[PDB]
């Protein structure tokens, strides 16, 4: 199981949202579909303006991913194992969003952060969190949206449990 | 864990070969440097010729694989979880070879080939035959030759753990 840098240490700010109570029957892989990140400081930042962003200009409760991967090869705590993420309609409640940061239509994420992203999921069916037939599949699945990219869907087409 | 079709399906000759000591230490990826077959009637027969041809001609004890995976998405069991491979002389004792069966040094095997090969990690994970921070690695890393190949390398190098 992966590392990963807890929300007191990219500056998340404190809410309190629906809870979700695991393990979760969905693993959905998101691309913010904007800028990425190579290395933790600027990471860091990224992570705090995306939730900025759920959080004033969308009004989310907090920012809509459980998991985000930065192209430094780290694992960042969205709103995390424990709390509803909020990106997929229907779905939220029963699934783990982690998603990439940056945008990935034409350009898969380097080696580095897919390993991590993995690394995560198989973690999670390990320890329970996710079931032990846990469906994968990506944001344009099950939601309509062009995320998290046809660069990125090739790969994860490929990857355990990937929807058919 | 995904379906493995037994040794008793494809007709495995008897043998008692030297058991390996659960947990591996490596995770070994591996193809056939072969030909690709894509239909199980094609398959299944590969892993016979291959198993012959380890007893018959190399005089071995056994086929020299744990494992082995077809483009027709179907995962064989060579010597299986409890029995050490014959595939790389320094690992075998501590490694677990898994191996695509064909070629693949421009192209890599497809998504069900793919799939199938970390279903299988994911399995060996979660019944405890790889330890908790196992490595993932080419043939090539750990023996001077192409074998896996490129395009094989190239996703393998995106696999959790992938000892790069
Ligand atoms: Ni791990
Ligand atoms: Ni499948
Ligand atoms: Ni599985
Ligand atoms: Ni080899
Ligand atoms: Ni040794
Ligand atoms: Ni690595």
């Amino acid at each position: 199981c992966p590392g990963i840098v807890p929300r007191s240490v990219w500056g998340a700010r404190e809410t309190h949202c629906p809870r979700m109570t695991l393990p979760a029957k969905y693993g959905i892989i998101i691309h913010t579909a904007g800028r990425t990140c190579n290395i933790s400081d600027e990471c860091r930042l990224l992570v705090r303006d995306i939730q900025s962003f759920y959080i004033d200009r969308l009004k989310s409760c907090d920012i809509g991913y459980n998991f985000l991967v930065g192209q430094d090869g780290a694992i960042y705590e969205g709103v995390g194992w424990n709390v509803q993420g909020s990106s997929t309609p229907g779905y939220d409640d029963i699934a783990l969003g982690i998603t990439f940061m940056g945008t990935f239509t034409g350009i898969p994420p380097n080696a580095a952060a897919l390993e991590a992203a993995q690394d995560l999921i198989q973690c999670a069916m390990v320890k329970g969190y996710l079931t032990p037939n846990y469906l994968l599949v990506g944001h344009s699945d099950v939601a309509r949206t062009l995320s998290p990219g046809q660069a990125l869907y090739n790969i994860i087409s490929t990857w355990p449990h990937f929807k058919h």
